[PDB]
């Protein structure tokens, strides 16, 4: 049995002292960053003087020298312009030229003309410079209609024409690397020389590493072949992008990269070699940016390289590592005797690499964030490059006049070809450096970056460059911009730099990870497993954190209990004993809640700030002990490192965000329930525990903590945190056990409220033991139940499959599919299923399962035997129906603890499916896509309303789908697990959850008895059916009920849709809906129009007890009312409900109870008041419990920029 945590995360080699400076850089503050830089850039005056006039110089060749013309001829709106060019791109789709022709002529012109508006994203930067995420397909097919009905044949020919040039000679440079080398014979007679590229990045499964792998080889034999020994310096050459050559090229598969990867590497280079051409390595995103040194390294000393110069490697100015990797090179460079090709670049990744820090909670960003900062490191950088020349070819890729005209005066007048040369893109460059290349210009050699592909592999570098074009801050933009003056343009940015307040400060409009709240809270923190430094810190305190004898006992108010004790085994490896738990005796779980009424005044009386305060001393104290909480979450319940940091940093979210929640809303008439039992999940082991433990708590309840039977060690370490943050021990009490000390914990006596998260099927039964329950007001017992979901995708024939397949991956099979959130059924339109059903399994098999100690690791155990034999058996039973299953093999390692392989499984009918399966079980369905809306029925049709996701890039989609689905949290064009607190307020509908929503704004007003006004709750908008009840109300002369109905169309928070702040590149949107039909249990005629008031003003629809005899109150009801209204003799054949409002005295409303829970489908949220209550007090029934919570999360980043950055 291997020692926990011994082989966490090797490093590829011993960091060297050149590679650890390297690893300190990686986020260092941009003050600490800038000012070695600006000494490093420092000219002359004289010097400085010249590059300005050279710059100038430039500038105004540029300035003094075919779509915008095309929009002038036919007088183009903008979307006319994007529709057109749409068109004409799908024209050409159509090979047979004369065939497009025709129908061209004879039935697009003439009238009618997978959405055409796909990519009109692109076609929008083209026309307009702007980015938009999505596609206003209706506004884009109205503006073609138009455009055609205007002008006809003459403008689609014109449009065809216009994208065959664009397409085929701007974007790239040809087709194939044979038309792109002919196309290339020009400009190499004019001095120019070519890096081609074959476009393609990211590969997403083995079969696609190897189309690019052989893409390339056979781009090394054209090149050479044409090159003609011309030699690396004046020849062409190649560059690559290790992504494409891989599926899992990351630092977590170290080694599989080094084992798998660089072989491959090896043997283009070995091509490369025999003809003498340069092999230049891409720098893709920050995170592998290091990891991309270890596979320099080893070429540059494999002695089968040998004799060529041509291994070339990108270093990106706007990162903060830049200087201390050229360091590195160069000395590597000394080291292997080859002359290193390093082409210095400011970098294409900036808006990404923004996200990215902020998502993961990072200290810091890896790249500037003011513009000018990234032009001095690169100006600083070319310095250090123009000393070494005798041990590197340096090569200075930028479109940047000023830059250019800074470096070529600081290299001096000596020049040989060889010695160094400039760079440019293809479609960007060449206009500024047909003023540079050529002995009557300035004599300095161009080579130009040459993309090679279809239209199909174009996209996401074509993206990355329009972004570019567009982007304010970019020099081919302000070359373009009237109200830029020359003199802004050739200003000095070292100058600049040194002359600001502060040097290096940080931009103003971006927020630090720690900082995207501002003042509300602070950011929980997360850890960078790309960071070597960090990875052997993590190790030792991981080690550390496996040799700790963690156990969990019966904490109650009086101190421990004794009890039953047993192991508690690593599950996937039973061999790891974790820790030791003694389970809690019956009799113990009840005096436990006496304790804690016993003990009820005494928390109350707290001042709800110090009780906040508890909270954030917790956070900090688990912000402190992350590395050993992750320890003991990876070995207990499973985890990977990357899941414990997530369920960490949600336990941090959770306590900041009530502790802020309470310091902005409870006061002294906010009362406390009272004792609450806190029942939680195994697979959310410290978040969910933690977030239900302090909104109880910092509420002013005591509680009874009873975590999962499975996993009670990290809940023992969780109460021990917030017991030492302040939390008195008779205050919160942990009772560890199996079921039976939650159900003897929720029959107690004094149990004030139930805070379940867990499967639909207990809730139900925790519904039913609270159903013969009243408090000691003779009121329901509250009942929050967070419970199963059946969570389906809806991926069309927009999406981008690259993007769906990651996002599907993820949300299916991350921790096993043991999140309630995970992807359950997967929804294909049927054009484009087989695509990305091949896709998603050839990524399946690139999972690595099995022990969580390891990095490595992808996808850890199921959490115990019957939960494996329980997936198991669905498995087997829909294999024995027909179904396709594909299943991962497992290691023979897995049998040593309880694994289950990730498997897909294709459905015929979403009805395939009865009840969630909770294990890696992802089941694939295909549409039709006039069936849309009829399968968003289907997906309702399950009963579950947890998270939903939609992969599309067109607004009628999207505005129609999300309208119609009935889930809690949605997610556009990302991952369904997101759970951000207070971002993703997380929680669903049906049989998912009563709500309210945990980390969202009304969950503390569930556990008090007036519940207090929660931040930015309010709605302008008034129900209009509440509106005409109220005038029916004033009619019949029930005049005061009609005042309260009125009054509550005020009160009623429906409509509030704010927008919730979070990282760049997300729309993160709160909204407050309707819940759909309440079941009203009236038992006066004045209890049924305050009933009906608080349902319509809220929304909702009714169902009124006909058993009431009230029917004759409701008489000549306008029909905008009766619409809303039904009368129900049998509940049961009426449903499903979404709640329910009851009238009467606390046996009638025993009996009403114990009726409401009997009823098939959802838990209800029940309220209750007698016919006094009614008339004294408003709020009798509270309105914040007759709306829906929706949260949805839209991945603005989705079309591969970031439009609000770009300005
Ligand atoms: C031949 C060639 C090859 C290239 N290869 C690569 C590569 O392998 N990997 C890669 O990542 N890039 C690469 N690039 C660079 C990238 O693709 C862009 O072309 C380049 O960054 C634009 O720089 P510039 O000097 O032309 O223009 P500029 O207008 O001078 O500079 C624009 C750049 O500033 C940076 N920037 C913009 N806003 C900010 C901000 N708020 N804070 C900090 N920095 C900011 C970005 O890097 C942006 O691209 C290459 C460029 C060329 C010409
Ligand atoms: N809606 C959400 O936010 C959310 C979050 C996480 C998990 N879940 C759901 O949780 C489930 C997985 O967690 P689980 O397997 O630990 O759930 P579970 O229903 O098996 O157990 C949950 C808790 O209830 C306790 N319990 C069991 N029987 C009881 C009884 N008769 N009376 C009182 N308490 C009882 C258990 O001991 C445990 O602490 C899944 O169905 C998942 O979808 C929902
Ligand atoms: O892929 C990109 O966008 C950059 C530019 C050329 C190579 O790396
Ligand atoms: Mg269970």
């Amino acid at each position: 049995a291997p020692a926990p945590f011994a082989d966490f995360a090797p490093p590829v080699r011993p960091q060297s002292t050149l590679r650890r400076a390297i690893t300190a850089a990686y986020r260092r503050p941009e003050t600490e960053c800038l000012p070695p830089l600006v000494e490093a850039a420092t000219q002359s005056k004289e010097i400085r003087d010249a590059a300005a006039s050279t710059a100038r110089k430039l500038i105004e060749a540029l300035r003094g020298k075919g779509v915008e013309g095309l929009v002038q001829e036919y007088s183009l709106s903008s979307q006319e312009g994007v529709a057109l060019m749409c068109l004409a791109e799908a024209l050409l789709r159509i090979p047979d030229t004369a065939t497009r022709d025709a129908l061209i002529r004879d039935k697009i012109a003439d009238g009618n003309w997978r959405s055409l508006f796909v990519n009109a994203a692109t076609w929008g930067l083209v026309v307009t410079g702007k980015l938009t995420s999505t596609v206003n397909d209706r506004s884009l097919a109205a503006a073609l209609t138009r455009l055609i009905s205007r002008c006809g044949e003459p403008v689609i020919r014109r449009g065809v024409d216009m994208a065959m040039r664009m397409m085929g000679e701007q974007f790239v440079t040809g087709e194939t690397i044979r038309e792109a080398l002919k196309r290339s014979k020009e400009l190499e007679e004019k001095g120019f020389s070519y890096s081609y590229d074959m476009l393609g990045e990211a590969a997403t499964t083995a079969a696609d590493a190897e189309r690019y792998y052989r893409d390339y080889e056979s781009a090394i034999h054209a090149i050479g072949k044409a090159s003609a020994g011309r030699g690396i310096y004046e020849g062409p050459g190649i560059s690559i992008k290790l992504s494409a050559l891989h599926p899992r090229y990351s630092r977590a598969q170290a080694a599989r990269v080094m084992g798998e990867l660089l072989p491959r590497v090896k043997a283009l280079a070995l091509l490369a070699k025999n003809y003498d051409i340069g092999l230049n390595i891409d720098a893709e995103e920050a995170d592998r940016l290091e990891l991309s040194l270890d596979l320099l390294e080893v070429l540059c000393l494999d002695g089968d390289l040998s004799g060529w110069n041509g291994m070339g490697f990108v270093v990106q100015a706007y990162g903060k590592r830049c200087p201390f990797v050229l360091d590195f090179i160069i000395d590597l460079a000394r080291r292997s005797g080859r002359r290193i090709m390093v082409r210095l670049v400011k970098g294409a990744y900036w808006d990404a690499e923004i996200k990215r820090a902020q998502l993961d909670g990072l200290a810091d960003f890896p790249v500037f964030t003011r513009k000018i900062h990234t032009d001095v490191s690169y100006i600083a950088c070319a310095a250090k490059l123009l000393a070494a020349t005798d041990v590197v070819f340096p090569q200075f890729a930028t479109h940047n006049a000023q830059t250019l005209a800074a470096i070529y005066h600081m290299a001096g007048k000596d020049f040989h070809v060889g010695k160094y040369e400039f760079q440019c893109l293809h479609g960007m460059g060449e206009p500024l450096y047909e003023e540079v290349v050529g002995r009557g210009k300035l004599d300095r050699p161009c080579r130009i970056y040459a993309p090679v592909g279809t239209h199909e592999t174009l996209l996401a570098y074509l993206v990355r460059r329009l972004l570019e074009n567009g982007a304010n801050s970019s020099f081919v933009h302000r070359i373009n911009d009237p109200k830029v003056s020359i003199d802004e343009l050739i200003a000095d940015p070292v100058e600049v730099v040194r002359a600001m307040p502060v040097v290096g400060a940080k931009h103003d409009r971006i927020a630090l990870p720690a900082e995207l709240f501002g003042d509300a809270r602070t950011n929980s923190a997360g850890l960078d497993l790309s960071n070597e430094e960090t990875l052997a810190s993590l190790t030792e305190a991981l080690r550390e954190s496996a040799a700790m004898k963690w156990t969990a006992l019966p904490q109650l108010a009086t101190g421990p209990a004794a009890g039953e004790t047993r192991t508690v085994l690593n599950p996937g490896d039973h061999r790891d004993v974790v820790g030791s738990v003694t389970e809690t005796s019956e009799e113990d779980a009840r005096r436990a809640v006496r304790l804690a009424a016993d003990a009820a005044p005494d928390w109350a009386a707290v001042p709800p700030s110090e009780r906040a305060a508890c909270l954030d001393r917790a956070a900090e104290l688990m912000q402190a002990r992350m590395p050993t909480l992750l320890g003991l979450i990876i070995r207990e319940a499973g985890k990977s490192a990357l899941n414990a940091i997530a369920e960490v940093r949600e336990a941090i979210d959770f306590l900041r965000y009530y502790a802020e929640q309470t310091r902005r809303t409870l006061g002294p008439g906010h009362g406390p329930l009272g004792p609450i039992v806190c029942i939680s999940p195994w697979n959310f082991p410290l978040a969910i525990f933690t977030g239900q433990i302090a909104a109880a708590l910092v509420a002013g309840n005591p509680v009874l903590a009873k975590p999962a039977e499975e996993t009670p060690l990290i809940a023992a370490e969780g109460v021990r945190i917030l017991r030492e943050a302040g939390i008195p021990a008779s205050a919160l009490q942990l009772l560890p056990g199996d079921g039976r000390v939650g159900a003897a914990l929720v029959a107690a006596a004094e149990t004030a409220g139930v805070m379940f998260t867990g499967s639909t099927e207990v809730a139900r039964l925790i519904q039913a033991q609270l159903a013969d329950r009243l408090s000691p007001a003779g009121r329901p017992i509250p009942l929050i139940a967070e419970t199963g979901g059946q969570n389906a995708m809806i991926v069309d024939s927009s999406a981008l499959a690259e993007q769906v397949v990651g996002d599907v991956i993820t949300s299916a099979f991350d921790s096993a599919g043991q999140r309630c959130s995970a992807l359950r059924v997967l929804c294909l339109q049927e054009d484009v299923a087989d695509r990305i059903l091949t896709m998603l399994k050839g990524a399946l098999h690139e999972l690595h399962i099995g022990r969580t100690d390891r990095l490595s690791v992808d996808v850890g155990p199921v959490i115990t035997s019957e939960a494996k034999d329980n997936i198991e058996k669905h498995i087997e039973r829909m294999r024995g129906l027909g179904r396709k299953v594909e299943q991962i093999g497992l290691a023979s390692e897995t049998g040593v603890g309880t694994f289950v392989p990730p498997t897909i499984i294709e459905l015929e009918k979403l009805s395939d499916l009865q009840r969630e399966v909770f294990g890696p079980v992802l089941h694939v369905i295909r549409y039709r896509r006039d069936d849309l809306d009829r399968l968003v029925d289907d997906v309702n049709a399950t009963g579950y309303g947890l998270t939903f996701g939609l992969h599309t890039r067109l607004d009628e989609t999207i505005a129609h789908v999300t309208s119609r689905i009935k889930a809690g949290n949605l997610y556009i064009n990302r991952n369904i697990i997101g759970a951000v607190v207070g971002v993703q307020p997380f929680g669903g509908r049906g049989l998912s959850g009563t709500g309210p929503k945990a980390g969202g704004p009304l969950y503390l007003g569930r556990l008090v008895t007036t519940a207090p006004v929660p931040p930015q709750h309010s709605s302008v908008h008034t129900d209009p059916v509440l509106l005409d009840f109220a005038k029916w109300l004033d009619g019949k002369g029930a005049r005061a009920e009609a005042e309260a109905a009125r009054n509550a169309g005020s009160s009623s928070a429906l409509g509030l849709d704010l927008e919730l702040p979070g990282p760049v590149g997300e729309r993160n949107l709160y909204t407050l809906h309707a819940r759909g039909r309440i079941l009203l249990v009236p038992a006066t005629e004045s209890g049924l129009y305050h009933q009906l008031a608080a349902a319509l003003a809220t929304g909702n629809s009714v169902a009124i007890d006909a058993a009431s005899g009230l029917q004759a109150s409701l008489k000549n009801l306008p029909q905008t009312v009766g619409l809303r209204v039904s009368w129900s003799k049998d509940w049961a054949a009426d449903g499903p409900f979404a709640g329910a409002l009851v009238e009467g005295d606390a046996e009638r409303i025993r009996a009403v109870n114990k009726a409401i829970a009997a009823l098939p489908g959802p838990l209800l949220l029940v309220q209750a008041a007698s016919s006094g209550e009614i008339a004294r007090n408003p709020d009798a029934y509270c309105l914040n419990w007759l709306v829906e919570e929706v949260s949805a999360s839209i991945n603005t980043a989705a079309a591969g920029g970031n439009a609000s950055l770009m300005a």
